[PDB]
């Protein structure tokens, strides 16, 4: 566990500050251990000036050498702001910058169980992968078992039965092209790689293998750049109507055909948007509006109620559930599905009705505004990158 | 080898649909000329989707396409297609994602040390595949001198010389990109500063590509950059694009915003347009990218990589035998240039937003089957009607 830090600051071209800040640039480049990249671009803001970005890696939290950078920059004649990694609120919360910094999340993941000590070399297989995955390489294929394309068929075949009258519009819209194109079917399992392009050419959604779970915030900060992090080893044998673990059943009959929907997309980059710089409070807040809309969310055609949460359509005993009176409904409010409680290992008792992915869209963009942020952010499409905009 | 492609709708709920999909897996099994067909949502009416098929061929115009068709209509759907011709039976064939660039691969010094020493720096823009890292040249210790002798002439005349964009942006160059008269720069390093910047990328290329390769590729924000550099004899002034042109020149501007928008107008008009219509581009493009000024409020200053990259057409453009004009693309497209002189005439621009709306408007009445539109989240060629 390593914990980054982020410094940031702007000059203008044509400082005589200049030359003497690249001066004591090279040196900490040379002679700071923590010091990992340093970069200047220009400014996103002021068509005068330069932006510099500084990142330092610190094996303890909250080191006391970020001041020392501090100090020593604010003396080159430079204002400085920190983001820092830390449970401590001295600084506003890191986040990472551009697509590729994703990375630095390979190795980080939370999380027992069905214990069949057969399926473990397999998951540690399966699981190297993603940790050895690093932004720019084709996501591995994997030669999945006979076992496990046959659990595979079990749960592609009970599910695509009910998603005519269960299933919201938009992945009855979507679903054939997934097997025109990504090769969905009973008899096979398809591969990341192939769904990854899809996807980038129906949304710019992409996909990254992960070895777990992630944190929260990890995970959610992931969406901003619209990237799904998907797990690809399967639910064991006999859990085929309801698992506990994401497996690739969940993350390709559940996540992805919503996500190859050009409101859904939207919808779910402004809530990774919204985790960037958040607090933990607010990720909190955050990854339960997210478990009550792309996990759990329904939406409504009519006078009709249908899902569209990856949880739901991933579970052929939850679409039986939400459609009969055994669970209250609600209409969407972030402000009001924030303070609400959740079961995780059973059916859902209560869900929430989106009037449509636009307005949640909407609805999730002033839940962001209520946040306490520093700045605001914006993302830049053909930069891949935050921008960070006071 | 020749490209087609075959382009068609079909409502969701369709009566055919299902038949429509037998015979596409059959003749992808069965026509080895087919090369893709692949199913998209529609980017113009919701319930609706969108079929694309490429075919190539060996020769022009090759009949089994229109049998292709014809089979595609008994099926019950109307079919518009595009080629690679040199007729107008079809409108031209373009590329519609970023990949497909690579299909492009495929097309004063009379020492024999140096002939051989540009097939080798060649044999490799021939070998890349997007996705890939752009290979590094191990520079030698005569091309190092001569990019050294080329730099630094050229790093005198800048700041008085250079638009103010240049100026703003080459101290980015030195401090990210290893800009320096003592090492010639990479492309992989300058594609990656590019991408953060504006979103424009390089793709190394053997030599010249034609004219609606090459505009088409800006379509997609993707420079092509030759690698070799210069005889060691001809620093002043080259005809021919060399590495330094392209790092002096181009990269520098590409990393402007509004530059950037501006040449990625110029490729999206170039995408399936007409080959008269590439012709206007094409001058356009030499008037702006290549040989463009500014106006920088009493002075005129040079934004042209052509320019930009020639200390002898640096000197040049300020004299007053050289004539200059307000850029105006009607007034420009139809105006002869020579290639092997400095230019006699040059044209001056507002500014790069002002460029880009006039690029807009005059490639608005270029004749096409389709309406094109980039799309920046998912990096392609949107197509409407
Ligand atoms: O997925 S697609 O590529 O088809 C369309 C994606 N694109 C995302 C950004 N929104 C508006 C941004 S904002 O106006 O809310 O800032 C338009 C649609
Ligand atoms: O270069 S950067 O990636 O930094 C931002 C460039 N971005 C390109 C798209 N244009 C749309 C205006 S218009 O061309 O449609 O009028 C806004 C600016
Ligand atoms: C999104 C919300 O924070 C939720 O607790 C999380 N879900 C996921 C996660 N990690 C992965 N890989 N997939 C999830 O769905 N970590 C966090
Ligand atoms: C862009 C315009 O069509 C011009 O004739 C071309 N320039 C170039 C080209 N090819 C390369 N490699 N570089 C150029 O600058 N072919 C066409
Ligand atoms: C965390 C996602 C929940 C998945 C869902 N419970 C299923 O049965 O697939
Ligand atoms: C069109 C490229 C022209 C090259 C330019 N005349 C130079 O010497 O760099
Ligand atoms: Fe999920
Ligand atoms: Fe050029």
């Amino acid at each position: 566990q390593s914990y980054h830090s982020s410094i940031f600051f702007s000059i203008s071209k044509g400082s005589d500050k200049i030359g003497g800040l690249l001066e004591y640039l090279e040196i900490i480049k040379k002679h700071n251990i923590n010091i990992t990249r340093i970069e200047s671009r220009p400014s996103k803001t002021e068509k005068k000036d330069y932006d510099f970005f500084l990142d330092l890696e610190y094996p303890t939290e909250n080191n006391k050498e970020v001041e020392k950078v501090i100090k020593d920059l604010e003396e080159k004649g430079v204002k400085a702001t920190t983001l820092q990694e830390s449970s401590n609120q001295t600084y506003a919360p890191w986040f990472p910058r551009k697509i590729s910094d994703l990375d630095l999340f390979a190795n980080k993941v939370l999380e027992p169980g069905a214990s069949d000590p057969v399926y473990r070399e397999r998951r540690r297989e399966i699981a190297k992968i993603a940790s050895t995955y690093k932004h720019g390489d084709e996501i591995p294929r994997i030669d999945y078992t006979e076992e496990e394309i046959k659990t595979w068929g079990v749960v592609y075949n009970r599910l695509k039965e009910l998603f005519p009258t269960n299933a919201c519009h938009q992945h009855a819209y979507i679903f054939p092209l997934l097997e025109q194109n990504c090769g969905y079917s009973p008899d096979n399992i398809p591969q990341l790689q192939d769904i990854s392009n899809f996807l980038q050419e129906c949304t710019g959604w992409r996909i990254r293998p992960v070895q777990g779970l992630l944190s929260a915030r990890d995970f959610l900060n992931g969406l901003a750049f619209r990237v799904f992090h998907a797990t690809q080893y399967i639910r064991h044998p006999s859990v085929p109507l309801y698992t506990p673990e994401p497996d690739c059943c969940h993350e390709l009959l559940g996540h992805v055909p919503l996500l190859a929907d050009p409101d859904f997309a939207d919808f779910s980059q402004e809530i990774g948007l919204a985790s960037i710089g958040a607090s933990d409070e607010d990720i909190q807040l955050l990854s339960t509006c997210y478990w009550f809309t792309v996990e759990f969310g329904l939406c409504k055609e009519g006078d009709t109620i249908r899902a569209y949460g990856a949880g739901i359509l991933s579970s052929t005993g939850e679409m039986e559930h939400f459609l009969t009176d055994k669970a209250k409904k609600l209409p969407f409010n972030p402000f009001d599905a924030c303070n609400t409680e959740y079961p995780i290992t059973t059916f859902q008792p209560l869900y929430y009705v989106a009037e449509s992915f636009q307005k949640a869209k909407e609805q999730m963009r002033q839940f962001a505004d209520s946040f306490k942020k520093p700045f605001s952010i914006r993302y830049n499409p053909y930069t891949q990158s935050i921008e960070i905009l006071d």
